[PDB]
């Protein structure tokens, strides 16, 4: 049996093969059972004996490390983050097909990571992954906050529930979407966030997904255990591997405070260092304001005319349409976005709908449905090139691909070489509806592929990239910092159609924001969707103040200002937060976290002495009793409170907020109550 | 109803719509039955009633044309084609889904095309076919020359056999393929060729095969009725449509002389003419010799090396591996080969095994298994390429991409650079493996655009494209003249593999070749491949002197010598023909022509006042009382006739041929024998 201990003594991970050669590990915590004994391996596709990679193991080796070393990232919650484990790593030989894995064990003060190595040898070489068998099983029925497992989208509202309680609530947890897979009654998705009864709060996530599938897990809730269950490609198969080659890392990250959970780096700590050695030349993080909500709400639209049955891209000629009298994305109205982003010190402005092909983008398995660079008559992209770099502006592209995958590659260097050209260096991506090529999912290895190649050639041109529907991250942005951002959870969007459940942003932080920043595009300010458009009654389950404070709780180097300038100019008094708040962070305090309940964070801007605080409430709202000792002795700060106003409410009164300026020190405590739906920022200026 | 005739008057198409609304047609031939009547329609894959597209029409209306028009294609059997045929189209209307659709008719005086057309329409916009169901009843259990139906390989030899016996000769047809996928057991190829009872030779096959899935055909064997059945994709539909747009050509070559279907261009001429303008000026006919069969005999390898169990292209180190001693890609070999061309008149030297990769390029369903650019240790590029030019050769590019077809996308623009910086102006492509991305076919809709956008690219390098496993041509030559060859069909390689029917030769031009030229690569005068390879005891089923015929038999602008340089040397008188003989030509004469049986023709080399002759016979020779009354009046000419020996035989003794020099007229007259699987070759020079 093996022991493996982590560097403060509070965590034990035991190893040992069964009886059958079944490798099966367990993990305790400060003396409480984290994982019961479970079992690692993988079944594979016959090409008989061969198949099985799962048991039949004797421990032929074993390599022991520790491992201490300090790294900076290039944006991120803090300046530096610490790398300090105990490694155990075991040779696994399987007598009955003359081969060997190893499998790596990483030990944490607040988690475990694994995975397993394969390497080149005679008998094992090409392979098909059938599944993986990677168990985690459970001590207790815990609480979980969880949304379905499937393999094609994420954009689902959590669920908090029994783990017993999964089964009958999956039907209702899966609403509608124009591209869904579920797979199983008790199948989640990863990070998956658990609370226990005795007081344990239990992170289940991977780090380092590349050239793999993506893992979702499916609870047996009998005997309360979660397994790794991949993405199939289109034949049902599980990940084509090949020698020397590795599984991503399979994470435990646990604690007795729900605050070091959201502290955690072990995602980021176990994915390779940065490999864009001029990284910090030209990645920078990005405040933006967009031509998007007018088309999300339905004000606007992305299409540039309403009379053709369909398009052909080359054939159509758009100068012969009629305009439709709804296209946001017109030269003068560009030109207004720029000017309110210039004047209120923001870096960008993102517009869709500005090139050919949006009148067939939605639903339709459409392959030549873009190419990324042909204006609509209306978009004059050089004038608005020139007309922003005057204004010291950049424009942010956009390329949505409606999930035609072939076609976009196909385009993507003429698509990257027209942004150099043309003054944009970070571009937004897409990947609405079912995947082309046809029979493949949004999350397995060839659709992951995809994803990070669009980044490594991204990197080439010198262009970020936030990715909407691409697989959640796991840390890769450590590796290549120019992945800026994805969506690939519920955002904003969803607040348009229908909402968000009210405690939807105290969950992301301890789930989606596990491996990577978010593009949630806060700040929505008129929450009646039906200002914006009347056949729209979506009502943004969110004071004022709660979108205020997202800046600081939805931690992302890429903030969005999404609502429209008009309506920042209705209550530009608290638009100030928005314009004040910083991307990018020397240090970051968590001072209270409960998920599904509330979260509030104090940030350290980087290169300045002022912090920046934000709450965020759920339905029951929030007390906060907030001591400012993190603040510098002797120092003086200008503090400005953003609040709910008494009796503000999301539903019934989601506009009143107070404003409250003064002096603070680190000797000063404030009180302040989040409404329900509702919460509070504060920036903190060194005088 | 509604009729159609040939201009000649021989030929007669009925049309009309039956009880239940289902559109029908037949055909005749000098009133003799060609189709009986046969449905035509397709059925939709649901998104009720809108999945029926074959029946509850009514004619709407109908437009006659007559067109007659000549026109001359780039590289060709003769200099100008005559385009003349009879049109019908019909309206076809469907109350009940309120849509319509067109059915177009072209009937020649050697046959009839049809296709349909979906204009763009309120209610018919994007949609998925589930199948076609064109019809093609015949008029008796005729003899057929097919191969089986396959998504996935045309590289089987032909089987003769009435139409009721292929049931029962499937099983044994379908011989092992590493990518090979059946679909039915009365299921055949196109071009399929048939000789009837009653005199009659039929040839069913298709034409302008873009933007969809391809056509084989399934036989009712009850009913002796063929069905159009569409190649399908990974989730099995079988094509993804967008109004206004087309099927390809559907096409029935009929007549009473088997030499009328070899001189038919109706496929052809239901191409799209050239779109590529300046074609005449860079595309040009090849005659090569290459670095080949050495690999595909086994007496050398396309790897570098044989230390490796696999390689990671970018990782692995070639110049630190040891070479096998069987490379046969390397400079000096390389270089003997250019000499040798450049001796003897030939244009290009092809070479295999250059680039980094081949060690893992075979059965592994590898993504990433080459890069198309970096090229072996002991391959100069840049010295090949200076010692070629100084030879006035050009020297042939090989891309094999072992199925991994995102791989070469995403490569293509990068190795078409590396051509054109290179001096390659023509690539042999090739497809060997399962399509990645798997799950689908060879000859799917998504593959067909696939072979065709390497075409458009590759047109606009100006560089000419031979490939490999690609779907069989429909004559899109004609749009894109720069497709110089395929393969996609049993070719010389199988010669090494067991051998191809003694007979083979005489059935490809009959099928295979009906829309466009075969990369076959003869030339083979050591038909004994143990001679190159001690443990390859495959021989080749030929003569010399049918191996010289098939540089006229097998008519292709692409013509290799395939075996090594000495050989040639053995045999240099025989090899003056293929030094002597044209690529391209201004006349055709179909001299005789048996389907399986014998196959002599007669070309005029382009710009010339010279002439070729070739015949291969099968299994029980040919006598051929040869009359030269195509030859000019009072003319003489200097004709070398290359002949099987008396007593020469395919198998007992190959090598045995007569060569005879003297003066021919058109007064003069020859008889002549080809051997069991022999044939001869003659060259016709004027003085
Ligand atoms: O690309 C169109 C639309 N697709 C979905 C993205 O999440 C949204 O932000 C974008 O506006
Ligand atoms: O590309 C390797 C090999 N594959 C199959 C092709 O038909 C053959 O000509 C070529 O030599
Ligand atoms: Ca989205
Ligand atoms: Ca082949």
């Amino acid at each position: 049996q093996q022991k493996l201990t982590s560097p403060d003594n509070n965590l034990v991970m035991t190893f040992q093969v069964d009886s059958k050669g079944a490798p099966t590990y367990e993990l305790t915590y400060k003396n409480k059972v984290v994982i019961k004994p479970s079992t690692l391996g993988l079944e594979l596709k016959k090409e008989d004996s061969k198949t099985n990679l799962y048991d039949g193991f004797e421990v032929k080796d074993t390599q022991t490390a520790t491992f201490d070393e300090t790294w900076q990232p290039v944006w991120g919650e803090e300046k530096e983050i610490r790398n300090h484990y105990n490694e155990l790593a075991v040779t696994l030989y399987q007598p009955m097909n003359d081969r060997s894995i190893v499998i790596r064990f990483r030990l944490f003060n607040d988690g475990l990571g694994f995975r397993y190595e394969f390497p080149q040898q005679k008998s094992l070489n090409y392979f098909v992954i059938k599944e993986e068998h990677s168990q985690f099983g459970m001590n207790g029925d815990h609480i979980a906050f969880w949304i379905p497992g499937d393999y094609d989208t994420q954009e689902y509202d959590y669920t908090i529930s029994r783990l017993s309680e999964i089964r009958g609530l999956m039907k209702e947890a899966i609403t509608p979407n124009s591209s869904q897979t579920p797979f199983s009654q008790t199948g989640v998705q990863t990070a998956l966030m658990m609370k226990t009864d005795d007081g344990l709060y239990i992170n289940l996530h991977e780090a380092a997904l590349v050239d793999y599938s993506c893992m979702h897990l499916n609870l047996d809730d009998k005997n309360m255990v979660f397994e790794s269950w991949l993405t199939p490609d289109a034949k049902g198969d599980k990940g084509y591997m090949q020698t020397p080659c590795n599984t991503p890392w399979r994470t435990i990250i646990v604690s007795d405070d729900a605050r070091n959970i959201l502290a955690s780096r072990i995602t980021l700590n176990l994915n390779e260092p940065c490999k864009i050695a001029d990284a910090a030349s030209w990645v920078k993080p990005v405040k933006y304001i967009g031509v998007w909500w007018d088309m999300i709400t339905g004000k606007g639209s992305w299409a540039y005319t309403d009379e053709l049955t369909s398009v052909k891209l080359g054939e159509t000629d758009y100068s012969k349409t009629k305009p439709n009298g709804k296209h946001s994305a017109n030269t003068a109205n560009v030109k207004r976005y720029i000017d309110f982003a210039a004047a209120h010190g923001f870096d960008a402005v993102l517009v869709e709908g500005w090139n050919e092909g949006w009148e067939d983008w939605f639903g339709n398995s459409k392959d030549y449905v873009f190419d990324f660079v042909t204006p609509y008559p209306d978009f004059d992209v050089k004038e608005i090139h020139r007309y922003a770099a005057r204004k010291g502006i950049k424009m942010m592209m956009h390329h949505e691909t409606s999930a035609s995958v072939r076609n976009y590659e196909r385009h993507m260097d003429k698509a990257y070489q027209f942004m150099a050209d043309n003054g944009y260096n970070s571009v937004k991506s897409g990947y609405v509806g079912n995947i082309i090529p046809r029979g493949e999912h949004h999350y397995g290895q060839w659709m992951n592929n995809h994803y990070l190649y669009a980044v490594k050639k991204a990197a080439d041109y010198k262009i970020m990239v936030n990715a909407h529907e691409a697989t959640r991250p796991t840390g890769i942005c450590r590796t290549y910092p120019n992945l800026i951002g994805n969506e690939s959870a519920r955002g904003t969007e969803y607040e348009s159609f229908g909402g968000n459940k009210v405690y939807h942003t105290t969950i992301l932080p301890f789930t989606r924001l596990v491996g990577g920043p978010m593009d949630y595009t806060p700040g929505i300010f008129e929450t009646h969707c039906n200002k914006m458009n009347p056949a729209n009654n979506s009502q943004v389950r969110s004071t004022i103040a709660r979108q205020l404070a997202l800046y600081v709780t939805m931690y992302s180097p890429l903030q969005m200002a999404a609502d429209i300038p008009e309506n920042y100019e209705r209550f530009m008094d608290a638009f100030q937060f928005i314009k004040d708040v910083a991307l990018d962070w020397d240090e970051t305090n968590y001072l209270e976290a409960e998920p599904g309940e509330y979260i509030t964070i104090a940030r350290k801007a980087k290169d300045t002495d002022d912090w920046y605080v934000g709450c965020t409430a759920g339905e029951n709202g929030h007390t906060s009793k907030l001591v400012f000792d993190f603040l510098t002795p002797g120092k003086q700060y200008i503090a400005t409170v953003y609040a709910d106003a008494k009796d503000a409410d999301w539903k019934e009164n989601p506009q009143a907020y107070t404003i409250k300026k003064g002096i603070l020190t680190n000797k000063s405590k404030l009180n302040l109550h989040a409404a329900n739906g509702g919460g509070y920022a504060i920036s903190i200026k060194e005088v």
